[PDB]
């Protein structure tokens, strides 16, 4: 076949009912995630090839960067609640991995302020129980698939992307292969 289990994807031994349709996990400490966001724009090209009426979900994970990594998961919860994902993703990545000017929760906060989110608005969100449950949601979803690595994509809680089984000669070709694979899995 052209798409084989164990090649462009793997199948979960233990399928996860009720799972989001297209589910992406990342960490701002994760170097391939940086590449995925900044250089390849994986999330974006996938979306463009999905049937519409499809929900696309992206969660942060705790298991990289210790205490700051957990701060980052709460911040990504705030970002989703306020709907400001598209305004903070790039400066959070570059603050963590490029300029390394993110060292504390207050530094994370500064990114949101600079991006035009208001102080009271951020701090209230940060402390809200709506954000607490979105943090819960992120963790539960990672727990469900025993996630130990990122970047990671899951389709219909049953298939997991395997980018190691695609070619990396050309970056654009990689993306289309990745995105086409998700769509195949989506229709499966």
């Amino acid at each position: 076949a052209q798409y084989e289990d164990g090649k462009q994807y793997t199948t979960l031994e233990k399928p996860v009912a009720g799972a989001p349709q297209v589910l992406e996990f990342f960490s701002f400490f994760c170097p391939h995630c940086y590449q995925f966001e900044e250089v390849l724009h994986i999330s974006d090209n996938v979306k463009k090839k999905l049937p519409e009426g499809v929900k696309m979900t992206k969660y942060h994970v705790n298991f990289m960067g210790g205490d700051l990594g957990k701060d980052l998961t709460q911040a990504w919860a705030v970002a989703m609640a306020l709907g400001v994902e598209d305004k903070v993703t790039v400066p959070l990545f570059e603050g963590v991995q490029k300029t390394q000017t993110i060292r504390s929760a207050s530094d994370i906060r500064d990114v949101f302020i600079n991006a035009g989110i208001k102080g009271e608005e951020y701090d209230a969100a940060w402390n809200s129980f709506v954000v607490k449950s979105l943090v819960a949601q992120q963790e539960k979803a990672a727990a469900d698939v025993q996630l130990r690595g990122v970047p990671a994509m899951f389709v219909n809680g049953k298939y997991q992307l395997n980018p190691q089984g695609m070619d990396t000669s050309n970056m654009d070709v990689f993306v289309q292969q990745y995105a086409d694979t998700v769509k195949y899995l989506s229709e499966k």
